[PDB]
C-alpha cells in the first residue's frame, strides 16, 4: 500500500462512518432507481472508491475528492431535495469536504 492508498482508505473510513445505512455503500440500480443510468452519466458509489485504490487508479487526493463530490452531486441531480438520499448527500458532501480539509 503506496502513502496515498493509505490516507485514502483512512478518508474512506471516516466517509463511510457518516453513512451508516450504507444508503452510499453500493452502485445504485436502475431496478430500484427508474431511470438512474439514463439520468447519470457517471455513477459512483463507496464501494467502486474502495476497488479503485485497492487498484491504485488515484494519483491524488483531488482525484478522490472529485469522485466523492461527484456520488453526492448524483444523489442531489436524480433525487428531490425532501428525500433522504438528497439530505444525506448534501450532509456528507459538506462534512466530507470539511473532514478532508
Ligand atoms: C443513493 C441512492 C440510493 N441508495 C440506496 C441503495 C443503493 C443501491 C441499491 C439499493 C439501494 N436501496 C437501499 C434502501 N432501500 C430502501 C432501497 C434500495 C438508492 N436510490 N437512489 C436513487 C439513490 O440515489
Amino acid at each position: 500500500s503506496t502513502p496515498i492508498q493509505q490516507l485514502l482508505e483512512h478518508f474512506l473510513r471516516q466517509l463511510q462512518r457518516k453513512d451508516p445505512h450504507g444508503f452510499f455503500a453500493f452502485p445504485v440500480t436502475d431496478a430500484i432507481a427508474p431511470g438512474y443510468s439514463m439520468i447519470i452519466k457517471h455513477p459512483m458509489d463507496f464501494g467502486t472508491m474502495k476497488d479503485k485504490i485497492v487498484a491504485n487508479e488515484y494519483k491524488s487526493v483531488t482525484e478522490f475528492k472529485a469522485d466523492f463530490k461527484l456520488m453526492c452531486d448524483n444523489a442531489m441531480t436524480y433525487n428531490r431535495p425532501d428525500t433522504v438520499y438528497y439530505k444525506l448527500a448534501k450532509k456528507i458532501l459538506h462534512a466530507g469536504f470539511k473532514m478532508m480539509s
